[PDB]
């Protein structure tokens, strides 16, 4: 009951694996990563520069095919092709497309040929529909072959967008995300035909980067379709990011009004997805924080009562993996 | 003709000194820093982690009182009290208040007792009037005892604000500044009663910080008095910062229109103060860039034709020192 | 009945507090830091950039003076002078001198005037005797008023010195310590007449620094008095450091022989002080690892069977606080 | 008549290009990098995070194929296979193998099929002979098709080895190199079966790494063949590295004796290859310092007069490119 395999033992792959292993609702059946060998998988999973050493179970048994997590066998695949993954063989019904390349619906439906039942993109997708848990997750329908969990930025912005829009009405917004570095960036000035600035040495540079979570909100909250856009700056932190959201409002609201509205929703419908703090926090204070988005009351500032800048933290690695699992489970029920 | 002494051989002190020494319009007579010894001043000036080794002149002669820069004697003071600095003794007519503590007009006018003629704050000041070269520098009057050159953020924002306001009209704006770390921050989690988040380890943290350059623009551009405010994030770069400015407009304007208007002003009145680039730049590309503010055309993004987010780079250390000197010279003439 | 007060709520202060509060054999009675107020102590102790948010119970009760660690009393002092702390007129019998300035025996014995019974320096001391737990801790005598727990680096080197000297005999050694940055360093090139290179921007520099733990080992292990010395390089990590020790040996020994001897001692007499790993570890893999020293078998290399370079990790922050408490406890058992 | 093409526009490619273009005894004919397009080469060469914007003349002319360094021809190739470069059917007589993959003599001699006359490896090579300029460069012979300039670390260690061995005799040595990060490392914990610790987040870790330059010194200095070995620690600096060398000596020598010998050789035969400083330097103080090796007198420390630890800085990027060109030139003089 609820059987999971991961295609791509990346950062998100491994962290989703951590989360799954700790949960009782789910099992972890198999994993596919051609670029890592089984024995190397044991190392990569145990030791972690951001989220600490793993402090439960684990070992490794079968030559090249399986590991033992305490007493739980997990089957290992290193198969470049995405169909020749024998899903369902290892009874993996849900797949986590965590590779970052197969993020088209077209492209993601290669695992079903392998025998898998449902595939979840750990990333946004042009074609595959998008679901931010806490906002539109209920709009899931039980026949949806393929699906996307959007992006960290989307999963941080969309709940805050929802609360603010509902309570006071969003006219226009522009969003910046001061964001940590990621696997796609480069340690030293290097080639990046895709984004010329993305190749520059990530850890000693502020890097203008292109997001798109703000328009992707429209896709997960059609009310706001076309009323938001924004940009990113990658800066030299290893993890944790934050959203700076600048919005014009339909209905007037003082700063305390919007703060208290967010405290309300953080206690009500959005307990566990949208948090709320009034403390002198910083990025490290959110490493291993399973919330999608946390409102920072002391950080933000308002200009009018129709114009306001709002700040929300989010652990791009941990929050997003948590939400991925949450989404899998909502699917398993619905 | 134009004789300069520096009270506070900080980062800005030393860099203003670099700039002055390279200029022919100005002489560098004396310096006061109780926390550095003469011989240590030679080291601190030569070697520099951001702006490279010094590649002209320099040496050191008189026990504790003076140095020789090629063949130019500079008198050394290490006097905690700010009046017991014998300005005018060493014929220092202009003073650079670069300490960061005496930034009140009241407090800055201690050097005149020493015998100095005029004092320039390398920082904003509540009481002492403010001048951003390129915007309001002409509003200087020849009887102004004390004066302030505002802040790096102000010197980056105000020219961009001016161009945009003049061409299209600013209704409302909120500004964020992704900013490098500074002497006030701390290497490791430490005490900072003034700003609790400012004490947290600066180099491995994103740190919400409080600016005020956006309201200080009103003081240097009264047209916009009260129509802007914003915030800062200190991130782990050693130098160079950037402004993200989100504005509502009176008069419609496409992105190319505002880009070309800024290219215009960068060629016209604001050659040398406001630059303009359409290249895939990053923070390091602006170390040792004497401009106050550089428009980044590829980075910015617009939502409507009345709502737009604009990005401008600035070397908080070098640009500001350049402007400080520029201001001294405009004063010397006017 | 073990009652402890901390003079100096620094990094070592706060972390020693973590360690004490979590263990049950010891209690934390009072704390003194003039530069931090009670509520600021609550913040600084709760949130931590290296060792995470604190995962037990604590807050603050009375309009200053006292704090509450789950309905229990911690008295707060902000008294700049080091006596006049009512250590006895409150209940603090053991004191942790964690300020970093009072490290003379003479000056450390100011807390006794306050009424405290015994004082432990969280640092080496010229005059006050030194104890590395796991090596010489037993030579303590029950009448010794004041005492020092040496240095983070000493506590990493000394157990390895003991094992190697005992099993094979050390002829000569020179040790390097690639060490993380600390509170004494500077975020940007700044004044530090004490160590001229220490003022240079800590986070963007390799910085030659001078230790003295290696000759100080003789002071806690007279067998090798004068047989070692070395140096440090400070590098831009937040915490965790490592010792590289280059030794000539009396009795020949292959690398695996030395590995097996260290594994033995790590399992035997030196369980918990000296660890042992044959894994592809890195600095972060030791954040919050209370061992004094961890031998890295794969990293080291031998030239002959008398000439060998040995590598040992240590969390300069966590290991040392653990040892400080451990030592207090060994003392209590008269 | 010295015509050079670069296979691999990496860090070493681009920087060698800087060096060649600035000097007049050599010309730059063509360049090959399949993963970069012409205009992207213009960007990548112009802007640089370590060595600043380029301060001469350059841009691009023809719809790819060729570039212009001030009305002069540079032919552009993007040819993945290493022959089929019309090195001769263009004009490139010397080739810089800067890709990092073709470092076998066998595989490096693919450019000769393209028509090139001589090939220099920007890296050590199993089979292809090795030359450290300033030590063994003269043993080159005019018929040697293919060749290697060793490693950044080799070129720092070997001259110091020469001076110390010659003046006092090296019995045994073990060397550590606290080394900056490089393109091979990873921004976040990532896959690298080659060096398991090398995949760990490069910018937030001390990373044990294995060099081999120290035994490779024997290969370019047979006097000491088998008399040295060592290791590396990669730390989060962008560039500049340092060698820590621990040696036992045949003939006694006080520290100042060794200082004076190295100062001598730095003034005499080894001007420009081996420098000498008695100043409180740090890594950044050597960014863009074309010397192979700089002795740091204040940093080092001696135990006896036969046992001593010696420290030498080197810009792994700039020094090595300088040496590569220098070597090409020494070759041209048959
Ligand atoms: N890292 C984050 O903070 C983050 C947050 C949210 C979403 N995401 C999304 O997750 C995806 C990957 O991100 P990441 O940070 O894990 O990158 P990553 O490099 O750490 O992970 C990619 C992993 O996939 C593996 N892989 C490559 N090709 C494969 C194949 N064909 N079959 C199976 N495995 C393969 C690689 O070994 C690699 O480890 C991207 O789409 C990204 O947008 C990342
Ligand atoms: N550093 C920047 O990027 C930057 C940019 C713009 C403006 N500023 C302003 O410059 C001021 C200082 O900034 P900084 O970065 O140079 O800080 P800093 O710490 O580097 O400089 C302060 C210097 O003043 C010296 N000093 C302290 N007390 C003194 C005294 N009483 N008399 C003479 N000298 C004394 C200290 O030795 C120190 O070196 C602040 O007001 C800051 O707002 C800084
Ligand atoms: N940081 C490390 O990795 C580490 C490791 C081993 C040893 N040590 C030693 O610990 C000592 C402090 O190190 P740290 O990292 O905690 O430095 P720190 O600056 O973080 O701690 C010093 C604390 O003492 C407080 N203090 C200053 N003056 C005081 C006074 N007169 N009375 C009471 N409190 C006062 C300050 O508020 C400060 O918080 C140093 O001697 C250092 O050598 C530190
Ligand atoms: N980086 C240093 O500090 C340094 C110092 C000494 C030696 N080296 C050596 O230099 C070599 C490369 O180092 P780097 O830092 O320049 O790495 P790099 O990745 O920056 O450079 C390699 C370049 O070669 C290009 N390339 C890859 N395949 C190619 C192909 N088949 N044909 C033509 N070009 C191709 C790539 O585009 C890349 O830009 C390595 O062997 C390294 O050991 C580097």
């Amino acid at each position: 009951k609820i059987r999971i395999g991961i295609n791509g033992f990346g950062r998100i792959g491994r962290l989703v694996a951590r989360v799954v292993l700790q949960r009782d609702d789910v099992e972890l059946v198999a994993v596919n990563d051609p670029f890592i060998t089984t024995e190397y998988m044991t190392y990569m999973f145990k030791y972690d520069s951001v989220h600490g050493q793993w402090k439960h179970n684990e070992l490794k048994i079968k030559d090249e095919k399986t590991l033992l997590f305490g007493e739980k066998p997990v089957t290992v695949f290193g198969i470049r092709n995405p169909e020749d993954i024998p899903w369902a063989e290892a009874g993996a019904d849900y797949v986590v497309e965590s590779t970052g390349v197969f993020t088209d619906k077209d492209k993601a439906a290669a695992h079903l040929k392998g025998g898998a039942k449902k595939v979840v993109i750990s990333a946004p997708s042009k074609d595959a529909p998008m679901f931010v848990v806490g906002v539109n997750e209920h709009e899931y329908k039980s026949d949806l072959d393929i699906v996307s969990n959007a992006s960290c930025t989307t999963n941080c912005l969309a709940p805050l967008a929802k609360v603010i829009n509902d309570r006071f009405g969003i006219v226009e917004g522009l969003m910046t995300t001061v964001h940590s570095i990621t696997a796609t960036q480069k340690t030293v000035d290097g080639p990046s035909m895709k984004d010329w600035r993305g190749g520059r040495a990530a850890s000693f540079n502020i890097i203008p980067s292109s997001t798109g979570a703000a328009k992707a909100v429209g896709k997960v909250l059609p009310a706001l379709n076309g009323k938001l856009t924004g940009m990113s700056f990658r800066v030299p932190t290893v993890d944790v990011s934050v959203v700076d959201l600048t919005v014009r409002l339909e209905k007037a609201a003082t700063y305390d009004e919007i703060k208290k509205a967010i405290k309300e929703e953080s206690e009500g419908k959005l307990k566990g997805i949208l948090g709320y703090t009034e403390d002198d926090v910083v990025s490290t204070d959110f490493v291993g924080d399973n919330r999608s988005s946390i409102f920072d009351a002391k950080a933000g500032i308002a200009l009018s009562d129709k114009f306001v800048k709002l700040v929300s933290w989010y652990d791009n690695e941990w929050g997003y993996s948590s939400r991925v699992v949450d989404l899998i489970v909502h699917m398993s029920k619905a």
